[PDB]
């Protein structure tokens, strides 16, 4: 089976590609192999296999870590997320968040079912498994709980079978047969939930499927719209109808090639305690627990020696960069051409820890809407900071032409020199804010509203007549000619590989 | 003499460094000598030293481009600084700021008057000298002249005799005897021609030295108190009094190993045309000249084989960046101790342009205070913004003890994470703005006034009770005998010099 369209085919590519570091001794999944994952999320080193599990059991797991992180050279740096949806790891930034956007105007391709896969290689019932003798690991050394689920799809579909949804949302162990986790507003998760909620009658159907098919996970990762099927949308971005084998207690269908499959239930009425877990914007708060929803877990399939996919999320760089962030870019991107606004591109700094959106004008098209800052600020927020899409993001800095959003050296160098605080931005406390940023919600305002910022980094003449600078920089104050000849005569001069 | 008493001997220790590149082929002051500097700025390479420069004549002159820009080594990154001061190569910024700092409370150490010296090997009067024939470059292509002055100090005295004044202020050739210049408030250049000006009987008697010695250039680059002559504090600093001679026009004195001296006047009627110039924010605005004042030279003198440093400024990284920003930033967190303010540490990120001060907070002493993020940023703001210090800065970063203000990715981290937009800042419309910034000059508001930010990074609980995280991060989330073990074990697993 396509890398792409198979984890168990994902973890060969990367160690074909030489981005893989098989650990066969045995390794604690008490901090210890999360330990060495987040050491290599902030070095950019290979991804770990953990294959020798302290507490491992009657095949379950083992551990990949780092899954859609970086590599090290700038030639190949998105190459594991490359690798997820059948893309030469080379591919740039703009490239893999082309594709991932490529199915939003292309027909649903839906999923095929098949009779078995190999998910369906081993079972426990509700008698032979306990969560807590599983070797699940603890993340950070201040976690609430130890976090099964960093890297796997909740699957979810609404009373009227309509709309299935796949996401990825964190889940903590919490007894020998259930999970708390976050579900949250606006994400489809919890909207699907309120919509049981509101029938009464029963718990929400689920499952839960570790080691998906890359494709697949990397949609789970994306807001794409309410009421869209992420099945249908893989299907078309990758061409190709998803395989899928109904579970054994109840009648959601998994991918055929997940390594593990959860079973079960999402209450409609009860809670547990949920966190703290060490986050995306690089904080665990010792001691904030809180209520989360509750899962309870009937069964589980595996395929024959199961590999659990894990994100030790902190500081930079891991999936809840990589992923969230440049997701929910490319989300807003298209958000603000459907609403007519001139962006061409979008990319959430990670300088910023995905908290910013660089959103670059063709200023062209700003030139000929013959408007201002204070409007147009005015009404790039209001589209991005009303929408699910620009759920995570505080602040949009507005760039023109001349910069690359995907570089965040000159998205901090336009936003330095060309936004002059205050005047140049427009406050947003009337929307949703994300509580997990730590000024958020450990901070000095609500939790929930406000925060929320549109900073124009466009110059007064790109609104009317065109740029008016050059740089004072090696490539624009300098003519082709001399530049070429400096260049030719570098290393002869005495002065100091693209792959490396 | 040494190499931070002698430009002369600097370039030597430059070239012992192993951090010199000698270049003896012809080489164009037009455009060629400056892209080749720019494009060592922009990738942390080698100084050059142009031996044979297109136009040299009668000994003037040779140029040193990136005289104190950066190493590409992490280990000595600051050393050409370093050997500004005869500090270590390996001298961290805090060390070469305390350096710079450290004459603010010692008694000056006044300059002592010597007969002679190598700025008198070669002269020429105003029959023999045409400011049109010399070398001078063209740094960008844009340029409104040929900017003679990059690294030379401007030497004017109060009208009174008791403060004479050492600076950098850029100067370019008008005609074959003028300069024209920036001369601008609040500089002390510009307060002490204020004086000359109110006393309105005659021209300021002037001289503008060229390849001083190094620790002088940098206390020209730093805003030292009003009223502080620059000479004394440089003594103070390197332990030694600083030998001058006196100009053969006027009673100036200059340094006596001065590689060239112009004597003259600088006007208190005349201007002339000025700029533009590519700036030290990146940008050049083509055709954007403005009045400036007028310089009249009188004199040349100059030691044999004569060396102009050259700073070939715009984007990172320069001596507009290293020298400005950080001296600045210096005088900022002296300011803020003076002024009771619990200040340890202050930078002014690279990547902010050299526009932003982060500000290293003593939390234990801020919970004392028993205060809150409004009246602190405020009060910061008032000190700050309200000093000559401040100038330059227009947002001030104010963050825990657990960040390294030298780092930008951990002030970026910070400040993204920790500061809500808008409810955690105030903004400054009453203060004087740096109008150089793009946004401000060529923005949106006035020019002069405001556009100026206090950004609190601190957490609730840094007011109050005390930290309340732990950072995700390898560091922090894992204890240390696993981090240790993780480390002994790295190359072992599979994973992969500080010197490099
Ligand atoms: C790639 C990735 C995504 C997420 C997470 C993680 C990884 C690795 C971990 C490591 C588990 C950290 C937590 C931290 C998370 C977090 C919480 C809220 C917002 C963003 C992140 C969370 C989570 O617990 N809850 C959540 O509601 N969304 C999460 N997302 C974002 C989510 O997958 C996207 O938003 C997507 O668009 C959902 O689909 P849909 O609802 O549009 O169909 N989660
Ligand atoms: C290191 C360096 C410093 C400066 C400059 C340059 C270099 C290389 C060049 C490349 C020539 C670019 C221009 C761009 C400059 C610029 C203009 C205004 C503010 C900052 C920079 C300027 C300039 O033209 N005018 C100016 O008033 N100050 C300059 N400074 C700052 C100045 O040396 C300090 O502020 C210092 O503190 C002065 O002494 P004092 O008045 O306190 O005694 N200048
Ligand atoms: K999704
Ligand atoms: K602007
Ligand atoms: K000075
Ligand atoms: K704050
Ligand atoms: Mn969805
Ligand atoms: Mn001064």
């Amino acid at each position: 089976q396509p890398a792409h369209l198979c984890f168990r085919s994902f973890v060969e590519a990367l160690k074909v590609d030489n981005d893989l570091v098989e650990i066969n001794t045995p390794i604690d999944p008490n901090l210890e192999a999360a330990a060495i994952t987040r050491r290599v999320c902030e070095t950019n080193d290979k991804a770990p296999l953990f294959n020798n599990l302290i507490g491992m059991k009657n095949g379950l797991f083992r551990i990949l870590g780092a899954p859609g992180s970086l590599r090290k050279s700038s030639a190949d740096r998105y190459g594991r997320l490359a690798r997820h949806l059948a893309l030469p790891p080379t591919a740039s930034m703009r490239e893999i968040l082309d594709k991932m956007l490529s199915a939003s105007d292309m027909p649903p391709i839906p999923p095929t079912i098949v009779p078995t896969g190999p998910c369906k290689e081993n079972s426990l019932d509700d008698s032979e498994f306990d969560l807590t003798e599983l070797p699940v690991p603890l993340i950070h050394k201040s976690d609430g709980g130890k976090y099964i689920q960093t890297y796997g799809m909740h699957i979810v579909q609404s009373p009227d079978g309509t709309w299935t949804n796949w996401s990825i949302a964190r889940a903590m162990v919490h007894d020998k047969n259930h999970l708390t986790g976050l579900v949250i507003p606006p994400q489809h998760i919890w909207q699907i939930h309120q919509m049981w909620k509101k029938e009464g009658r029963s718990d929400v159907p689920w499952a839960l499927a570790f080691g998906v098919p890359p494709a697949a996970i990397m949609a789970s990762s994306m807001p794409i719209p309410d009421g869209v099927t992420e099945a249908g949308y893989v299907g078309a971005m990758t061409g190709s109808s998803l395989e899928l084998v109904k579970c054994d207690t109840n009648d959601l269908y998994v991918p055929a090639t997940s390594e593990i499959v959860l079973e079960g239930t999402l209450s409609i009425s009860e809670t547990g305690p949920e966190g703290p877990f060490g986050e995306m914007h690089g904080y665990i708060f010792p001691g904030d627990t809180h209520l989360g929803a509750k899962y309870k877990v009937n069964r589980i399939t595996y395929r024959n020696n199961a590999i659990m996919p894990m994100s030790s999320c902190g500081r930079l760089t891991d999936e809840t960069h990589t992923m969230i962030g440049s997701l929910a870019a490319a989300e807003i991107r298209k958000l603000c051409q459907q609403n007519d606004l001139p962006i061409t591109d979008a990319f959430a700094p990670f300088e910023s820890q995905v908290t910013w959106v660089a959103l670059r004008v063709d200023t062209e098209k700003l030139r000929a809407m013959k408007t201002t800052s204070e409007g147009f600020r005015k009404r790039v927020g209001d589209v991005v900071f009303n929408h699910k899409a620009g759920y995570t993001i505080h602040r949009l800095v507005l760039v023109g032409d001349d910069i690359d959003v995907y570089e965040g050296k000159d998205v901090l160098w336009a936003f330095s020199t060309r936004c002059r605080p205050g005047m140049d931005e427009t406050l947003f406390e009337d929307v949703r804010g994300f509580p997990l940023i730590p000024y958020m919600g450990h901070g000095n305002g609500p939790a929930h509203r406000g925060g929320k910022v549109v900073s124009d980094a466009l110059m007064p003449t790109e609104y009317t007549t065109g740029r008016n600078w050059e740089a004072a920089d090696f490539n624009q104050s300098y003519p082709e000619d001399l530049k070429q000849k400096v260049l030719d005569n570098w290393t002869k001069m005495g002065f100091s590989h693209h792959h490396h």
